[PDB]
């Protein structure tokens, strides 16, 4: 339904564990998800395909909207799923391996506050495939 409930992401690296480690982490996006992403949803952490998907979930809260990703790494840093070291190699990886993902200007990045991070100790079978772009979980 249009009520939604949350979004689900596989997370491109092993930093799914971050949210379960500290119980409250910050997932950053270089503008990918649309206006369904509101403060007061859930964020289900997808694991892998086959019968073994969805490693856990959490609750989406106050999103910090800023054009510089380094704003999130000076404010949170430790609280963000990846570090600034992971950021700089990631952006380089997109522009040197992804043909030439460059830009004359910077874009609006978003830092989602993830609190109350729940765990699926049960292997939940995905109802559909969750790519790097991620899927909108709606009730």
């Amino acid at each position: 339904m249009s009520k939604i409930v949350g979004v689900t992401y596989p997370i491109p690296k092993r930093f799914m564990d971050r949210f379960f480690k500290k119980g409250k982490d910050v997932f950053v996006k270089p503008a990918t998800v649309w206006k369904e992403l509101k403060p007061g949803m859930k964020f289900v952490f997808y694991q892998s395909h086959e019968d073994t998907g969805f490693v856990g979930e959490a609750r989406i809260k106050r999103v910090v909207l800023s054009e510089n990703p380094m704003q999130f790494f000076e404010t949170f840093g430790d609280r963000v799923f990846l570090t600034k070291d992971e950021l700089k190699e990631y952006m380089k990886s997109q522009e040197r391996w992804g043909r030439r993902r460059e830009s004359k200007k910077k874009k609006l990045w978003m830092a989602i506050e993830l609190e109350d991070v729940k765990k699926y100790d049960k292997p939940i079978k995905p109802k559909r495939l969750v790519p790097v772009g991620g899927q909108y979980l709606r009730e």
